This record gives structure tokens, C-alpha cells and sequence, in this order.
């Protein structure tokens, strides 16, 4: 069949996918730099994220356009188109990986993160990144290529002139690097540590959320322990775990006065041998737990569910950049370590290749069916 049929199909869902990968990408950093509330750290890799999908729609998609053509042209100027889409997945990589890593400082280390994750580190760590990007993504341009030992054959039945190949991304482009640098080193073991920080985040939040639910069960667990107590040594033994555990957690601040307060009266109380007195003045915790530990206590259970949230919205990111990538690693893993096995047919390669591109139109939606903030905001930008 004639090849310009099969490739219209190609180019035509190409130019589709890369028109909606720059509308709503440049939505989201429209998102970011108009509303003031998506200003923070997290949101500077997002928007860095945004930059490599919308330089997919502009550059990654026609370079690879071009690539499927096969056109003559200096081998070395056939390397760069066909690896920028590599200096783009790396950025993104590295995003992914800082924005697992931010999520994991703020619920390991609340009252550090503000001191330590700032928007000038950030804007530097950013930066690096796209270097590093670009010196792993081309690291083919510094001599791993197949420009030395050109397809002499392919070039003279297409009429190419001298030093020109035909632009084939699987000629030009070694396997080996393919595999063994681009997709193990630089894809899968940042992504097994990205994996790595979300198992970290989702266990810190569970204990967490389980130590919050222990210390108020222990609160009322040791008030019933005061109430049933037969002497004054029970109750003392009683509040002098309260003290602790009060301290250890510790207007909610005077919520947390007037409790540790109340535990020293009764502990006071129960030194003198006045068990009665004790009891009752143990009796008045109860007014403090209704009116300022509850509220704490929501309110901090409140704050690790949104973080947890907000770090399965991270993941599930993440996790489509790994599905959408995986089945092109995957076929270069058949192509490179099974050479007795037939090449993964044309049409295959197009449809991973396409797969691919996809993950570059993914985010927006993540962010709009995931985050109020991204969703309002979205909505006021295309409202007005
Ligand atoms: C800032 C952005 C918009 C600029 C983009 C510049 C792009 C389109 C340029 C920069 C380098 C260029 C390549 C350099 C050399 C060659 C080899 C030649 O035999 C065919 C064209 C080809 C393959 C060029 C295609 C276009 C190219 C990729
Ligand atoms: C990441 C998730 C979605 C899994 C993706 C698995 C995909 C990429 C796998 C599953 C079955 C695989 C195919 C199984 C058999 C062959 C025949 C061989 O001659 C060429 C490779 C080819 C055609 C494989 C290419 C990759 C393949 C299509
Ligand atoms: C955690 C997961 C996603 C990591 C990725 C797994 C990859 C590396 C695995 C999954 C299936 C594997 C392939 C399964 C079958 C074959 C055919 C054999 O003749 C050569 C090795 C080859 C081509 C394997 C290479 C590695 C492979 C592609
Ligand atoms: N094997 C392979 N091929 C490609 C690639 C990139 C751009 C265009 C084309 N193309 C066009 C027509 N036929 C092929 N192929 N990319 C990759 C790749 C990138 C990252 C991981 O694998 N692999
Ligand atoms: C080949 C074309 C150039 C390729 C590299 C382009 C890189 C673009 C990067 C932009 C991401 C910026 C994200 C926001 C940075 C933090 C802002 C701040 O806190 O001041
Ligand atoms: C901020 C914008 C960044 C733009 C891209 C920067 C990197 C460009 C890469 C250049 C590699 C140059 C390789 C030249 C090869 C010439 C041919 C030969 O030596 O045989
Ligand atoms: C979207 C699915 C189609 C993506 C492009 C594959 C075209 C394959 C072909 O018809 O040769
Ligand atoms: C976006 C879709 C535009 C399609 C234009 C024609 C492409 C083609 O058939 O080569
Ligand atoms: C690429 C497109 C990115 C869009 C966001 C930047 C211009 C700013 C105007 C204003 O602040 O009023
Ligand atoms: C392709 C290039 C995309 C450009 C990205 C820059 C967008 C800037 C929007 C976020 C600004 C954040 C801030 O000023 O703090
Ligand atoms: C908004 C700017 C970015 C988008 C630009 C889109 C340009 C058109 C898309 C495809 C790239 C052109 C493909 C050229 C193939 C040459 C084939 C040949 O020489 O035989
Ligand atoms: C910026 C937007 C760029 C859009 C086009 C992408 C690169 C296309 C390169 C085409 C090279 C054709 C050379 C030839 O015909 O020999
Ligand atoms: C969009 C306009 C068409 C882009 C593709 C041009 C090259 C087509 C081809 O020769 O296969
Ligand atoms: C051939 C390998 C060349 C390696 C270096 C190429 C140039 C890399 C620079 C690209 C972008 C620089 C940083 C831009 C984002 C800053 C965000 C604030
Ligand atoms: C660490 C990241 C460093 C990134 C910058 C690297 C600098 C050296 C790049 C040398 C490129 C020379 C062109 C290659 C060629 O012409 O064959
Ligand atoms: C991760 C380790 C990968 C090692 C691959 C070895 C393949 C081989 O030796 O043929
Ligand atoms: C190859 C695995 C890629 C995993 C990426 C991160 C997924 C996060 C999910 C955590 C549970
Ligand atoms: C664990 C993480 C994944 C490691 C995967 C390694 C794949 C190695 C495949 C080696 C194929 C050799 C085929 C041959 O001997 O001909
Ligand atoms: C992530 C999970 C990865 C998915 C698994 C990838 C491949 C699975 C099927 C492997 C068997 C293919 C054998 C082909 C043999 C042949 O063609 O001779
Ligand atoms: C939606 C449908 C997606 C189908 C894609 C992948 C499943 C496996 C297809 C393998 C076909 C190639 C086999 C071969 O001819 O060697
Ligand atoms: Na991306």
C-alpha cells in the first residue's frame, strides 16, 4: 500500500495530540502564573513539567514527523531530531522525581520544609535539571551514534548526497545506549526511586494519622483509668502519662496550655493524697478535649488527608508518565536483546510512538479532576 496513506493516519493524529498538548499546558502555567494560591514550590516543577509538554507539541512531534520520513540529511543533524524528545523525557523525569521528593519533606518535616524548600533553590535545582536533560539526551551528539558506520546502501537508493543518510531514528540512535543508559540508568531507576519516596510518603502518612488517633484514644483510655481509680497513687500514675503524652503533642496553643495546666492541678492534687479533689479537677479535661483537642485533632487529621491527596495526584502523574513510556522502552528491549525475534512492525512502532506523545495532554486533566485550586482557576481563565 502506498506509504504516504498509513503515514497520513500517523501525522494526522500526531498533529492532534500535539495541538492539545500545547493548549493545555500553557493552561496550566497560565493557572500558575495568574493565581497566587498555585505559587508555591511544588507548582514550580509542575510548571517546568508543562515546559517539556508543551516543547513535545512543538518541536518533539515534528521532529518526529520529519523522522518518519526518512529524509536525506547530515548524519549528525539527523542525531538532534531524533534525540530532543530524549532531553524532554529527562526534564520531565527529573520533575517527576524533585515534585515525590518535595511531597516527602513536607510530610516527614513540616516545621523544616518552609526553611528548607524555597522558590530560589527550587528555581536553581530546576535549572540544573535541564542541563543535566540535555547532556543525557544527547549524549548520542558526543560520539555514541551510529554516524561513523552509515547505511551507504539505504542513502544511494534514496539519492542522498555525501556525509547524508536517510534520517531513521533507529539508525542513527545506537540501541545500546537505548537500553542500557537511556531507559535503564536514566528512565527505570529514577522511576523505581520515585516509587521508592511514594511507598516513604503513604507509609509516613499512615503512622502519622495512627499516632493522632493513639493519643487521643490514650487521652480517654487514662481520664476512665482516673474515674475507676481506687487511691491517689492511680490517679498520679494516670496523669503523670497524660503530662507526657500532652507535651509530646504540644487556640490551640492555649488549648494545650490550660491541658497540661489542668494534668499539673490534678497531679498536685493526687501528690497530697486527696484522691476526690483529683478526680474532679481531672473531670474539668473533659471541658478542655471538647473545646480545643478535638478541634486539633480534626484539623490535623484534616491536613494529612489533603497531603495525602495531593501526593496520589503526584503518583498517579507519575505512574501515566510510566505507562505511556513503557511499551517504546519495552519494543527497544525486543529489538536490542532478541535479534532472532522480527522487528515490532511499522504500525506498532506508531502507535507507542503516539502513546507516548499522549502522556504530554495527560496532566491538565489530572490537575482539573484532582486540585480545586488548578480547577477554579481553569475555569476563570477560560470563563473570561
Ligand atoms: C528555538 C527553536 C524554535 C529553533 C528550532 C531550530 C530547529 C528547527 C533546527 C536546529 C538544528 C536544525 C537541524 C540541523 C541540521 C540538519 C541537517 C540537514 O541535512 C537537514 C536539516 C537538519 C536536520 C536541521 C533541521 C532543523 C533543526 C533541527
Ligand atoms: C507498559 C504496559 C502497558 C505493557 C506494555 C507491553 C507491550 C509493550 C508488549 C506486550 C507484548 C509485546 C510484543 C510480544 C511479541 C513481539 C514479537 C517480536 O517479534 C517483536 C516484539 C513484539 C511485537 C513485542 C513488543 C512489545 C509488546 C507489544
Ligand atoms: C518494573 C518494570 C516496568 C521494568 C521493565 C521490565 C522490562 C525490562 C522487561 C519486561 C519484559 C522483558 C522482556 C521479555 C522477553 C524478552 C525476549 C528475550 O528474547 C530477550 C529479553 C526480552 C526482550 C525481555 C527484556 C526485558 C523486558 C522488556
Ligand atoms: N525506537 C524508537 N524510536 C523512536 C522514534 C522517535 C521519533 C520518531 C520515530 N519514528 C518515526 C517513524 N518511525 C519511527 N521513532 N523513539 C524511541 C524512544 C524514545 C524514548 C524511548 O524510545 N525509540
Ligand atoms: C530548546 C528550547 C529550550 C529548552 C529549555 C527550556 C526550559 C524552560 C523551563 C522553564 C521552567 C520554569 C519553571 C518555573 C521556575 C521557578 C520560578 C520562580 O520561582 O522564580
Ligand atoms: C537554551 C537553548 C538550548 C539549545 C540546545 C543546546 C545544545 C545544542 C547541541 C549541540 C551539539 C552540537 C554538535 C555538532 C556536531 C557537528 C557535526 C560533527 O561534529 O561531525
Ligand atoms: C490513535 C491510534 C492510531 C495511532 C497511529 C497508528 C497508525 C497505524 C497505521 O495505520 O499504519
Ligand atoms: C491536526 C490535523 C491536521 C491534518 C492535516 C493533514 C495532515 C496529512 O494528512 O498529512
Ligand atoms: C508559553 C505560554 C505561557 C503562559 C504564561 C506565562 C504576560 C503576563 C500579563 C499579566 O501578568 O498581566
Ligand atoms: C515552553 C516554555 C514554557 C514557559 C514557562 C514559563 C511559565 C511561567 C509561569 C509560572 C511563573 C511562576 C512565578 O512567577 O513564580
Ligand atoms: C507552532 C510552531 C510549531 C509547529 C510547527 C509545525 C510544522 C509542520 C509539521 C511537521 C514538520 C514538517 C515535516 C517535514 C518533512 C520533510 C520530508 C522530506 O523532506 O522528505
Ligand atoms: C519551530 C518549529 C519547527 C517545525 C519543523 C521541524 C523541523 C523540520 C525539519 C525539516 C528538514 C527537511 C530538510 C530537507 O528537506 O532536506
Ligand atoms: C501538517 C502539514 C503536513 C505535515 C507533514 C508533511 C510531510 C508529510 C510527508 O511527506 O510524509
Ligand atoms: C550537548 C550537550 C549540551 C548541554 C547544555 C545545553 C544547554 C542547556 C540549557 C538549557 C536550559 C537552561 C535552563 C533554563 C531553565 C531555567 C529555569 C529557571
Ligand atoms: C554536567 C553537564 C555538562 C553539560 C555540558 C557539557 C559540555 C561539553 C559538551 C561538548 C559538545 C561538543 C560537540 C560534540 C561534537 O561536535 O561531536
Ligand atoms: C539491571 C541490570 C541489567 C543487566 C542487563 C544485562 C544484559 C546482558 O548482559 O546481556
Ligand atoms: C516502574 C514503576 C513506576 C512507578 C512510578 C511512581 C508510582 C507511584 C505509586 C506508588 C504506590
Ligand atoms: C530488574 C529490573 C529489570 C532488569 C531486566 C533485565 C533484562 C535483561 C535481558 C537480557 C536478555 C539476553 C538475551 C540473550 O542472552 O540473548
Ligand atoms: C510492565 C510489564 C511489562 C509487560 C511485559 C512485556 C512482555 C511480555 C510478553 C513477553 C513474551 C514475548 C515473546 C516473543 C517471542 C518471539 O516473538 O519469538
Ligand atoms: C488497542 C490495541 C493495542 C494492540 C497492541 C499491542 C498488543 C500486541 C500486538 C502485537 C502485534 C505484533 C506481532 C508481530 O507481528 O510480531
Ligand atoms: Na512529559
Amino acid at each position: 500500500a502506498p506509504p504516504i496513506m498509513g503515514s497520513s493516519v500517523y501525522i494526522t493524529v500526531e498533529l492532534a495530540i500535539a495541538v492539545l498538548a500545547i493548549l493545555g499546558n500553557v493552561l496550566v502555567c497560565w493557572a500558575v502564573w495568574l493565581n497566587s494560591n498555585l505559587q508555591n514550590v511544588t507548582n514550580y516543577f509542575v510548571v517546568s513539567l508543562a515546559a517539556a509538554d508543551i516543547l513535545v507539541g512543538v518541536l518533539a512531534i515534528p521532529f518526529a514527523i520529519t523522522i518518519s520520513t526518512g529524509f536525506c540529511a547530515a548524519c549528525h543533524g539527523c542525531l538532534f531530531i531524533a534525540c530532543f524528545v530524549l532531553v524532554l523525557a529527562q526534564s520531565s523525569i527529573f520533575s517527576l522525581l524533585a515534585i515525590a521528593i518535595d511531597r516527602y519533606i513536607a510530610i516527614a518535616i513540616p516545621l523544616r520544609y518552609n526553611g528548607l524548600v524555597t522558590g530560589t533553590r527550587a528555581a536553581g535545582i530546576i535549572a540544573i535539571c535541564w542541563v543535566l536533560s540535555f547532556a543525557i539526551g544527547l549524549t548520542p551528539m558526543l560520539g555514541w551514534n551510529n554516524c561513523g558506520q552509515p547505511k551507504e546502501g539505504k542513502a544511494h537508493s534514496q539519492g542522498c548526497g555525501e556525509g547524508q543518510v536517510a534520517c531513521l531514528f533507529e539508525d542513527v540512535v545506537p540501541m545500546n545506549y537505548m537500553v542500557y543508559f537511556n531507559f535503564f540508568a536514566c528512565v527505570l531507576v529514577p522511576l523505581l526511586l520515585m516509587l521508592g519516596v511514594y511507598l516513604r510518603i503513604f507509609a509516613a502518612a499512615r503512622r502519622q494519622l495512627a499516632d493522632l488517633e493513639d493519643n487521643w484514644e490514650t487521652l480517654n483510655d487514662n481520664l476512665k483509668v482516673i474515674e475507676k481509680a481506687d487511691n491517689a497513687a492511680q490517679v498520679k500514675d494516670a496523669l503523670t502519662k497524660m503530662r507526657a503524652a500532652a507535651l509530646d503533642a504540644q487556640d490551640f496553643r492555649h488549648g494545650f496550655d490550660i491541658l497540661v495546666g489542668q494534668i499539673d492541678d490534678a497531679l498536685k492534687l493526687a501528690n497530697e493524697g486527696k484522691v476526690k479533689e483529683a478526680q474532679a479537677a481531672a473531670e474539668q479535661l473533659k471541658t478542655t478535649r471538647n473545646a480545643y483537642i478535638q478541634k486539633y485533632l480534626e484539623r490535623a487529621r484534616s491536613t494529612l488527608q489533603k497531603e495525602v491527596h495531593a501526593a496520589k495526584s503526584a503518583a498517579i502523574i507519575a505512574g501515566l508518565f510510566a505507562l505511556c513510556w513503557l511499551p517504546l522502552h519495552i519494543i527497544n528491549c525486543f529489538t536490542f536483546f532478541c535479534p532472532d525475534c522480527s522487528h515490532a512492525p511499522l504500525w506498532l512502532m506508531y502507535l507507542a510512538i503516539v502513546l507516548a506523545h499522549t502522556n504530554s495532554v495527560v496532566n491538565p486533566f489530572i490537575y482539573a479532576y484532582r486540585i480545586r485550586e488548578f480547577r477554579q482557576t481553569f475555569r476563570k481563565i477560560i470563563r473570561s
